[PDB]
C-alpha cells in the first residue's frame, strides 16, 4: 500500500518541482503525473500560466505546517536524480490541487507509477468543465 513520509521544505523551484529535505538529505522532487507550464522550460522561454502554476505550488508548500511525500509503486527517482512523488501540504495533495485549478494537465502516465491517475483525470475533467486557466 502507499504511505506518506515527512519531509521539510527547502525551496519551491517551479510549478512541478520542489526541493525538500528528505531523510536528512536535500533532494529535488518532480511532482508525479502532472505537467505544469514552465518558467524554467529548457526550450521555449517562460510559458503562459508558468508564473501562475509556480506561484500556486510555492504558496501551497510555503504556507503548510506539515509537508509529506508519498512515493508510488514503481521507480522513485527519474533519470535526472529527482524523486518522483505525490506531495501533500497539510493533507492536501499539491499534484491534485494544481490539476483542479487548471494550472496543470495530467501527464502521459507510466505504470506502475500510476496509482492516483484516475483521481487526477477526474479533477482535470472538472477544471476543463469549469474552463479554468489552461482551459479558458
Amino acid at each position: 500500500k502507499l504511505h506518506k513520509e515527512p519531509a521539510t521544505l527547502i525551496k519551491a523551484i517551479d510549478g512541478d518541482t520542489v526541493k525538500l529535505m528528505y531523510k536528512g538529505q536535500p533532494m529535488t522532487f518532480r511532482l508525479l503525473l502532472v505537467d505544469t507550464p514552465e518558467t524554467k522550460h529548457p526550450k521555449k522561454g517562460v510559458e503562459k500560466y508558468g508564473p501562475e502554476a509556480s506561484a500556486f505550488t510555492k504558496k501551497m508548500v510555503e504556507n503548510a505546517k506539515k509537508i509529506e511525500v508519498e512515493f508510488d509503486k514503481g521507480q522513485r527517482t527519474d533519470k535526472y536524480g529527482r524523486g518522483l512523488a505525490y506531495i501533500y501540504a497539510d493533507g492536501k495533495m499539491v499534484n491534485e490541487a494544481l490539476v483542479r485549478q487548471g494550472l496543470a494537465k495530467v501527464a502521459y502516465v507510466y505504470a506502475p507509477n500510476n496509482t492516483h491517475e484516475q483521481h487526477l483525470r477526474k479533477s482535470e475533467a472538472q477544471a476543463k468543465k469549469e474552463k479554468l486557466n489552461i482551459w479558458s
